[PDB]
């Protein structure tokens, strides 16, 4: 159970570098789709 | 030992969950910022 334990014990730490990598991955999204956006509104806001 | 890794079985099941709510979000990137979605660039390109 010791052996059962320490993959699980592994995956934990595997698992936690997701939460900091997909949340990151996140952010810098959520900024750009909004700049992305932002700035593709404003051209044809120009354009009109 | 085992009760110990019981709790410890929780956390994963926990953290499974924690996953899919912001791997979810990257779907949403796809017009994620709604208050200048998608569909008000898509009517001022049937304007011009």
């Amino acid at each position: 159970e010791q052996d059962h334990a320490q993959t699980q014990e592994k995956l934990r730490k595997a698992l936690e570098t997701q939460i900091k990598e997909l949340q990151i991955r996140l952010d810098e999204a959520e900024t750009n789709a909004l700049k992305g956006g932002k700035k593709a509104i404003a051209k044809l806001e120009q354009r009109v």
